């Protein structure tokens, strides 16, 4: 059993809700929230500028030390920080980006990652402002995540055509 409340089960392993994923991860503080990063962590907007925002800036300060030590990521790669007030951990998680013509394929790659945790909260990888359609996204999250995932689909809109178009 856990903490999680209000979502619709998709399959075995995967469950969805609409909501703010800044909202819930304050709620439940899950062991890990999944941030929609960027290779250089600059949290300016959208899941990771709103996800920043509610640390009051120290996840960016964080991610700078991170990025100056260790350089930028990979897309499709991740690391694990600090989740800061909203989690235990933040596995920031780079999908590709098609506003900067990024290879799609690269998402099955950033969803792997969410396998090396039991249980997660996560946005729709390459979702919202990263640009990929979010119908597709949610089909490579179920054919690629294994473990427990809770994912927060902001647009109520976008939450309805996601459950009534899941096959
Ligand atoms: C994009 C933005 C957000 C967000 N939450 C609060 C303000 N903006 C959440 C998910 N995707």
């Amino acid at each position: 059993v856990n903490s999680f409340s209000g979502y619709l089960k998709l399959t075995d392993n995967v469950y969805i809700k609409n909501a703010d994923i800044v909202e819930e991860a304050k709620k439940v503080k899950p062991t890990v929230v999944v941030n929609a990063a960027n290779v250089y962590l600059k949290h300016g907007g959208g899941v990771a500028g709103a996800l920043n925002k509610a640390t009051n800036n120290a996840m960016q300060v964080e991610s700078d030390d991170y990025i100056a030590t260790n350089g930028p990521l990979k897309v499709g790669g991740s690391c694990v920080l600090s989740g800061h007030n909203l989690a235990k951990h933040c596995l920031h998680v780079v999908g590709p980006n098609v506003n900067k013509g990024e290879d799609i394929q690269l998402l099955k790659s950033a969803y792997e990652n969410f396998n090396q945790h039991e249980v997660l909260l996560a946005p729709l990888l390459s979702a919202g402002i990263f640009g990929a359609d979010p119908i597709h996204s949610l089909r490579v999250c179920v054919d690629t995540v294994r473990t427990n995932v809770y994912l927060a689909v902001f647009d109520k809109n976008l939450y309805d055509k996601l459950v009534s178009s899941f096959l």
